[PDB]
């Protein structure tokens, strides 16, 4: 049930930027793989960023923050802080969230490997948790079908602060991650598309980066494949 996708040319869209890279698709029906480095889908890396997400479910859901606080810094709110690059934010939730809580709820989630250590502000960046891609697109699915174990009106929370582009009656929602201290350095974009009719497709990009790549290289990969799949 997950099977390499047509895949002739997606393969040299990755081959192109000279790095290893899969894109996993899951529909209501199918998981399957696309890319240059398939065994990628199954390999565990760190999640980078794109713990922010559960991060943000955890802290709602355990009433620790909410969607309106404003956090010191310019200040901002949790929301605003999700697509924002080098934020301490996020640090600071996890902080009042805490080791015991956290490892708790991860736990209870079965997100990855569930191991968060003994350092509750770094562990998704560093290890040692860690995640496949496979397993990444089946949490955001989840999330955008509000499927995982938490509050209807979190799930929803977290999901409005996803919301990356819209055009031509489609919505992309997502969170990138790069671990750039990590090697090699690992890249993610995870999330999914709200298709016109309603109907949602999951994704999870992983790829290596290096340290001379664009941030927009995952986005850029992703919008060309997605494209090619005509899912956009």
């Amino acid at each position: 049930q997950i099977v390499q996708g047509h895949n002739q040319v997606i393969h040299q869209y990755f081959d192109e930027k000279n790095t290893s890279g899969v894109l996993v698709i899951q529909t209501d029906k199918k998981i399957n793989l696309y890319g240059n480095a398939l065994s990628r889908a199954n390999t565990e890396y760190v999640p980078a960023s794109t713990f922010k997400m559960l991060n943000a479910l955890i802290g709602l859901e355990n009433q620790k923050t909410d969607i309106n606080e404003i956090f010191k810094w310019k200040d901002m709110t949790l929301g605003e802080a999700m697509k924002l690059s080098a934020v301490p934010v996020y640090q600071e939730l996890a902080r009042r969230i805490g080791l015991d809580l956290m490892q708790k709820e991860v736990k209870r989630i079965g997100f990855g490997n569930a191991e968060i250590g003994q350092q509750v502000d770094n562990f998704w960046l560093v290890g040692p948790l860690k995640v496949t891609p496979i397993q990444e697109v089946e949490f955001v699915s989840q999330l955008a079908h509000t499927q995982l174990p938490f509050s209807e009106k979190v799930q929803a929370n977290v999901k409005n602060m996803l919301l990356l582009e819209e055009s031509n009656g489609y919505k992309i929602f997502g969170k990138t991650g790069w671990a750039a201290d990590i090697k090699p350095q690992v890249g993610w974009l995870t999330g999914w598309v709200e298709q016109p009719d309603g109907k949602i497709v999951a994704f999870a990009l992983n790829m290596e980066m290096r340290s001379e790549m664009p941030a927009s290289i995952r986005n850029e990969l992703l919008m060309k494949s997605l494209k090619q799949l005509n899912i956009i």
